[PDB]
């Protein structure tokens, strides 16, 4: 079993990405919520099966004292932002630092730009996201939980190198 924690500002798409991967579905009528959740899934890689334990967190500032417990013992950490929201992107550094403080080098980190189906509303370029990821040597991906685009490769890459 490997603990994968999802971090990021409220409403960027953490719950939706997780749902998309778990049941390959999307709630088009889903109106943002506050809460935490745990879900695990087994992925079969051309090397053997890998059990993943996904932690869906609550990123609002009022829950900051819970961050250490979110990240503790994690094998991987996904920092998610919204490509249409500049402020959610500016906060990625904060989340990446929380990860480094708590786990140092013993964790795989991935930076994800979500909501790629709203390209017309993009406020953060792919370039910017990629540079941030390169600054901290993390993985970089842009996804769309709504359309269900480029999400499976994210979990496959994490489950493979970990
Ligand atoms: N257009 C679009 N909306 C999305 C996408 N992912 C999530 N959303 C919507 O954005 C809102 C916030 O998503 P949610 O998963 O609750 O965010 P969380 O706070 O990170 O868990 C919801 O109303 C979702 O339906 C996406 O890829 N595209
Ligand atoms: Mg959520």
């Amino acid at each position: 079993k490997y603990k994968l924690v999802f971090l990021g500002e409220q409403a960027v798409g953490k719950t939706s990405i997780i749902t998309r991967f778990m049941y390959d579905t999307f709630d088009n009528n889903y109106q943002s919520t506050i809460g935490i959740d745990f879900l695990s899934k087994t992925l079969y890689l051309d090397e053997g099966p890998v059990r993943l334990q996904l932690w869906d967190t609550a990123g609002q500032e009022r829950f900051r004292s819970l961050i250490p417990s979110y990240i503790r013992d994690s094998a991987a950490a996904i920092v998610v932002y919204d490509i249409t929201n500049r402020q959610s992107f500016e906060n990625t550094t904060k989340w990446i630092q929380d990860i480094l403080n708590e786990r140092g080098k013993d964790v795989i980190i991935a930076l994800v730009g979500n909501k790629t189906d709203l390209g017309d509303l993009r406020k953060v370029t792919y370039e910017e996201g990629m540079q941030k990821a390169q600054e901290y040597n993390t993985m970089f991906h842009e996804t769309s939980a709504k359309a269900g685009h480029n999400i499976k490769v994210l979990f496959k890459k994490t489950a493979s190198k970990l």
